[PDB]
């Protein structure tokens, strides 16, 4: 930076602070991950200075040619990563992708159903603080108490006793591949639209990791960021039989002008997704994501759902008797970043639960691999086994200073 | 730029071009602006890499004690700015903004009063096509048919018939000072919100060159964009006696995690806003809009209202038998930047129009003053007077040439 230090000392002091944070720290929160250096100056591009309300060569303002390149690059290339008829890369963020889905093809009060949200459903996917669950009547979906997986029958019966005019498939914490498959067959059955909304896997699905909604689903939604490893931002991707009405719920339906700056950003994302070594990038998070749960097994942790099919996991602490939100609090002393998180069926409350989530995206990102993964396991289960000890901490401390050089 | 030449060659070329149209071209665009580079470098920061639901101090997700400082820097420079009680700097957009203030206080279906869109309200304030106009019932107050100026006494006959929930004031198109006095008179009368979008005005409001609508608003939103001269986003301010029920609604009530480094970004918007070099910046923007005014006048344009109390002016074409589209696409042409607008009981439709819009906020910032409002309006009046001689339309470019350098 040049000028900013100049211009504002206070903000830059705390940008400064935040750098070094992120490479101080052990970053397993799920949704984390780190941005190239090409998206972060297309982000700080001079594109924030252009109003394009509007779609290419369909804009309301003049000057758009050039924007309109940048945007219909970041469309094709999202096409072309994830085989869809038709994308829409102006959604400000998952929330506002989610959000012009269900203005498209819902009334005030239609019935949606959605994953619960203690088992790993989003907050958009029904919470009654939500606009989603004010705005729509939400009934949920749970996995089996005992595998952690999705029950199918659950969702095929509450389909059709609740007649949904949406079903949404997707989550927030749920470590196990979705059969988008059964849910398509399942929402058949009672007439509904399939949206899914891939926000944390879409880098997976990407990479031919896991599967892909895009066949399967009337809409797809999801983020830019997390394991896609792009600008913070959403994206809708639909068949072309869609894509007039799509388009129009987010302009002039939910938002303005896009962010074109940030568009660019996504622009050059997908055109790293796009690349052989964003694949190999993809398999060591899952690979690494594999690992961790099995070296945490090792130390004796249970995990919800037994293991790990994608970039996250689910410590289930009940054994160790211990809170996610104590878990949480012991592991941010010791430099490494988790959250707390309701495992399914949680006697705990959602701001204290009984779990923490952990995902590898991030640190793989950074280089770790797997040794890496067997001596962050080895790093937690000194810490969480020995929480009044503040000898062990301190070596924790160390540990972690070690990996992170 | 360093990364992003070497890694995306088809992205780069495409800013580059971008960049170049920018400085080549007069912008006219009234909501258009050029930020500093310090902003810009704010929003390619590594802040993009971090998660922050919640508010500082409040978040729900560990790390944040950095961001912190960002978003806390962004509110309380808000905050001194505007002499507001509270902020929230969190919108991604004015139109999140606007629809956080509707989500705090109305149920679906509730009737609200906004300005006419055909006499300068905006797409937001109640269109059938936006989400304003479909959740809510949307009636409307006009501009008396001679003076172009808000009728206050249709304000309040429309507030007393349809018992609105909420009214709102302000405008995208409007080129005089808005009364926030008697828009309160009017909402206390009825028992009706006030809520005042000041996106377009924000930065004169700022630099006290018009009324502050904060004393008289229970909700001012605004985008940080336009006159403001910062980021794309938006920010609601309020008393603090909403702050609570405001925070809520933009999470967890309408967005998920926030734009840190977008927030980075308007902690520095509002830091240059507070130097006295702005308030200098802002007088020019107004004195070049009342100068522009008045050389067009000079070449025998009618103006909307008859001339501007702030940044932009609004030519009704009828006199010269143009419409809007016609004008702006002509000069398109040359290398002036307008958009057709609708004019106050415009005849045409909203997509050919009687009008076009003209701004100096950003040509302003490029250091353009008086003499530069008096070669304009003359290029203006040599192009629309000669729409059919291409010898005035290449005279006219090598003017606008002339200008930019």
């Amino acid at each position: 930076m040049k000028y900013l230090p100049q211009q504002d000392p206070q903000v830059f002091a705390a940008i400064e602070q935040e750098r070094k944070r992120q490479h101080a720290k052990i970053e397993l929160i799920a949704s984390e991950n780190f941005v190239s250096r090409a998206v972060m100056e297309a982000q700080g591009s001079v594109l924030t200075n252009k109003f394009a309300e509007g779609y290419p060569g369909r804009r309301y303002y003049g000057g758009c040619e050039y924007v309109d390149i940048v945007e219909e690059l970041a469309r094709e290339r999202a096409k072309q990563l994830f085989g869809a008829e038709h994308a829409n890369v102006q959604p400000h963020s998952g929330a506002q992708a989610n959000m012009a889905v269900y203005f498209t093809v819902l009334e005030h009060g239609d019935t949606v159903l959605g994953m619960n949200l203690s088992h790993g459903g989003h907050l958009t996917h029904g919470s009654p603080v939500n606009f989603s669950g004010v705005q729509y009547n939400f009934v949920a979906y749970g996995v089996d108490p005992e595998t952690h997986v999705i029950d199918y029958d659950d969702v095929r019966e509450k389909a059709r006793l609740h007649r949904p005019k949406l079903i949404v498939a997707a989550a927030s914490a749920y470590p196990r591949i979705i059969d988008f498959a059964k849910f398509r067959e399942i929402a058949d059955e009672v007439g509904a639209y399939l949206m899914v909304d891939m926000a944390h896997i879409a880098g997976l699905v990407a990479a031919g990791l896991h599967p892909n909604p895009v066949p399967y689903a009337h809409f797809v939604t999801t983020t830019t960021h997390k394991t896609l490893r792009g600008p913070r931002g959403g994206m809708i991707l639909c068949q072309e039989q869609f894509a007039k009405q799509i388009d129009k719920a987010i302009f002039p339906g939910i938002q303005g002008g896009p962010l074109m700056h940030v568009i660019a950003a996504k622009a050059v994302a997908f055109g790293e997704a796009l690349q052989d070594d964003f694949k190999a990038y993809a398999k060591r998070v899952v690979d690494n994501a594999k690992r961790l749960a099995s070296a945490l097994q090792n130390e004796g942790f249970t995990l919800v759902s037994g293991g790990t099919d994608n970039h996250l996991l689910l410590v289930d602490l009940r054994p160790q008797q211990l809170t996610g939100k104590t878990a949480e609090k012991v592991l941010d002393e010791v430099g490494i970043t988790v959250n707390k998180n309701t495992i399914p069926y949680d006697p705990e409350s959602p701001f204290v639960t009984s779990g923490i989530r952990i995902g590898t995206a991030a640190v793989t990102t950074r280089g770790f691999g797997l040794e890496e993964m067997d001596e962050i396991a080895a790093i937690i289960g000194l810490v969480l086994k020995n929480v009044g000890s503040e000898q062990a901490l301190e070596e924790a401390r160390q540990r972690v200073a070690a990996l992170t050089d």
